[PDB]
């Protein structure tokens, strides 16, 4: 429940919705940290999966620690728009 009450950018609104779905709230501001809503790191790991189902994008929990608000996660997502090879795995 931060007082900045900042407005939402395009990805940040999807993240606010995704935060609310897990937290059980009416709304999340782009300045509300996942932890300020009472969320825990374990729930933040599950958030990654829901973001992937809805938007098709993944974020490691490493970056999420530095990106506790929707506005933080959205810019962290945007960094992946650069040409970068994600690490592979076997088949």
């Amino acid at each position: 429940g931060a007082m900045a009450k900042a407005p939402e950018s395009a990805t940040e609104k999807v993240l606010c919705a995704l935060y609310a779905e897990i937290l059980g709230v009416e709304r999340v501001g782009v300045d509300d940290a996942f932890h300020d809503l009472g969320g825990s790191s374990a729930l933040a790991m599950r958030l990654i999966a829901r973001i992937r189902e809805e938007l098709g994008v993944d974020l490691p929990i490493r970056q999420l620690f530095s990106s506790p608000t929707p506005a933080g996660v959205a810019r962290a997502l945007a960094a992946k728009s650069a040409s970068w090879s994600h690490p592979q795995f076997e088949k």
